[PDB]
């Protein structure tokens, strides 16, 4: 039932909606969600492509913007920034109620900037200023250039959603860059208490990549095992004396965020990823259909840290089979960037 979202909050996990549209906000639906336990919103270029194509409230906005001398990209940004700013206003009461720990809305930079650290910094600073809300997160892919940009953006006081993570190694590199940016600010006497960063670790795409060729006892298990091991890495990193010295001065931990948590294989229960990854100080961003399946028949239990030993044994067997999860992660990040660029090109074409 609907109270499950509150039960999950009590276990220490926020549930965000992985969708955004002009009608979602304008209808009042998002506000009602932010009363019934939803704690934030994520977007990406595929989400906007589908919203712009299907939501009737964009038609008049597009017609208005076509009367102006703007590039397709700027037409897109005007639309997307307006949606994000409106959603941020809806979520602001939630965000302020927790001291800025919840109630975020994420907007992703252009996929073409993913390997360009300086360009990513420039666009993220610009979008942060354009949205002009304290609860907006700029979403940046976790390429090496994105991790470069993360350190700079954090040192500038900007909250970031580092996305398209599939690798435990790259996640640890992100934590290190975050800490460097925090340390820089503390050394300069600047505030850090309202800087929040999430590390969005993608789930379903790992199983989609591997399951057809895995042995029976491993089908549908690798992505959850990776996430459970990532969370153990997180506990270790953030409790170590190095980070404790920063947290003592007001620094916030990065939080792991499970994304791509819609189940894509009909052989698995539709609530598998949500049900299996609940742990303290995490987020799960879910598509609409998965949110309503979880409300209908999900289970709120602290599953993320259960049976870590079996997660380790499974990952050892994946390696024994010759699957290198670091090579896979790079490929999945590459593929995800290509797919986001394809969606972005598809949404720009009607805006010409």
């Amino acid at each position: 039932g609907m109270t499950i979202l509150s039960d999950v909050k009590a276990l220490g996990q926020q549930i965000w909606l992985d969708n955004l549209s002009r009608s979602l906000v304008q209808s009042g639906e998002l506000a009602q969600m932010l009363k019934q336990g939803v704690c934030g919103v994520t977007s990406n270029p595929a989400i906007f492509q589908k919203a712009f194509a299907g939501d009737a409230l964009y038609a008049d906005e597009v017609a208005a913007l076509k009367r102006q001398n703007l590039s397709p990209k700027q037409r897109y940004e005007t639309m997307a920034v307006a949606d994000v700013r409106a959603a941020c206003d809806v979520c602001l009461a939630e965000h302020e109620s927790t001291g800025g720990k919840t109630g975020f809305v994420s907007l992703e930079v252009s996929p073409e900037l993913a390997k360009d650290a300086q360009g990513t910094v420039e666009e993220a600073r610009r979008l942060h200023a354009a949205i002009a809300r304290k609860n907006a997160m700029i979403k940046v892919p976790a390429t090496d250039a994105g991790i470069d940009a993360l350190e700079t953006l954090v040192s500038d006081g900007i909250s970031v959603n580092l996305t398209l993570l599939f690798s435990r190694a790259q996640t640890l590199k992100a934590y290190a860059a975050y800490a460097r940016g925090i340390a820089k600010r503390l050394a300069a006497g600047q505030s850090v208490a309202h800087i929040q960063v999430v590390a969005s670790f993608f789930i379903s795409r790992v199983d989609s990549a591997l399951d057809a060729t895995l042995p029976d006892r491993l089908k549908g298990k690798t992505a959850i095992a990776l996430a459970k091991a990532a969370y153990q890495d997180w506990e270790q990193y953030f409790t170590a004396p190095e980070f404790a010295a920063l947290e003592a001065q007001g620094a916030n931990r990065v939080q792991l965020l499970w994304a791509s948590t819609g189940v894509k294989n009909p052989a698995y229960p539709d609530t598998l990823y949500v049900d299996s990854l609940i742990g303290v100080h995490t987020v799960n961003t879910v598509p609409d259909a998965t949110l309503k399946a979880f409300i209908d028949h999900g289970t709120a239990k602290a599953t993320l840290t259960e049976s870590a030993d079996e997660a380790r044994a499974r990952l050892a067997e994946i390696a024994a089979l010759g699957i290198d999860v670091e090579t896979l992660a790079a490929r999945l990040q590459e593929d995800g960037l290509k797919q986001f660029e394809e969606a972005f090109e598809k949404l720009l074409a009607p805006l010409v």
